[PDB]
């Protein structure tokens, strides 16, 4: 019954006065009865661009990227938080180093899709690489163990759940070659072990956030680089929020955030769909967001609640 905002990035001024890049280790937790964001007990590792899901009453926290200029970019280790005890724990490491990793939970596995990393290749070069692979973690075994990959590498993803299938959405691909920014869709079948492409979103978003509430999947944010009726090319955070029907397999248009936002975590919590945080990358006003809104799909609308007492850009968030 309480948002969980877990790690994120943002830019910080010391007691002397400097700014200085930040990853976050705290973690916030959001009671909607009183409105109030608290702190709980932080993550071991600092980190942003962190999946985060639910299972057996435990936060994981999968992944992430820490831009320190020592010590390791691309984050292999995953930690689970109990609630119970107030408590997080480090548990099996992914088997390749994954930041901007989108997770969820499905048949009692946590699948981690995608994500980014500096890999080694066979000769010694390292090379940026977006990554199609998807590991699948047996809280019983204590394991990751690789299923299909991705159609699409791609980094930034959304990814939720919903009628048994997972829904990967959006994202990231920053080769020198085709998009950077992504609208497609790709929808894994735990039977058959098949990643399928679906309806492709409206408008390109990476760093999307995306839930499922009362049946639909809502892609929230994002980022993407958008032609202007001019003909130019402009970087833009999006307010733009979709909706994707799975019986009619498409997008639709609902009430847009108040705050053009990427890097967003989204969760469901009592029938609203809650956007907290985020980056916006404009050359003007905070560049990392500590405002939280919630969307209410009866009235199609989206109001604020109270922020968050740490900015935080990449945070990932989850509902327990």
């Amino acid at each position: 019954g309480l948002i969980y905002a877990v790690g994120g990035f943002a830019t910080l001024e010391t007691e002397s006065g400097e700014l200085v890049p930040t990853e976050l280790n705290s973690v916030e937790a959001y009671d909607p009865e009183r409105n109030e964001w608290s702190l709980v007990a932080p993550l071991s590792t600092r980190r942003s661009g962190v999946g985060v899901a639910v299972l057996n009453g435990l936060i994981y926290a999968v992944g992430g990227y820490d831009g320190s200029p020592d010590g390791s970019t691309h984050l292999n280790s995953v930690e689970a938080y109990d609630p119970e005890r107030n408590e997080w724990s480090l548990v099996a490491p992914l088997s390749t180093r994954r930041s901007g990793v989108g997770v969820a939970v499905l048949n009692g596995l946590i699948y981690a899709v995608g994500g980014f990393a500096t890999l080694e290749t066979e000769s010694g070069e390292l090379v940026p690489t977006e990554l199609n692979s998807v590991e699948a973690y047996d809280p019983e075994r204590n394991e990751w163990s690789l299923v299909a990959p991705l159609s699409t590498r791609r980094s930034g993803v959304g990814v939720a759940v919903l009628n048994g299938l997972i829904y990967a959405v959006g994202g990231y691909d920053g080769s020198p070659d085709g998009s950077t920014h992504l609208n497609s869709v790709e929808a894994y079948d735990p039977e058959r072990n098949e990643w399928s492409l679906v309806a492709p979103l409206s408008t390109r978003r990476s760093g999307v956030g995306v839930a499922v509430l009362n049946g639909l999947i809502y892609a929230v944010g994002g980022f993407a680089t958008l032609e202007t009726e001019s003909g130019e090319l402009v970087p833009t955070e999006l307010n733009s929020v979709e909706a994707y029907d799975p019986e009619r397999n498409e997008w639709s248009l609902v009430a847009p955030l108040s705050t053009r936002r990427s890097g967003v975590g989204v969760a469901v919590l009592n029938g609203l769909i809650y956007a907290v945080g985020g980056y916006d990358g404009s050359p003007d006003g905070s560049t990392h967001l500590n405002s939280v809104e919630a969307y209410d799909p009866e009235r199609n609308e989206w109001s604020l609640v109270a922020p968050l007492s740490t900015r935080r850009s990449g945070v990932g968030v989850a509902v327990l």
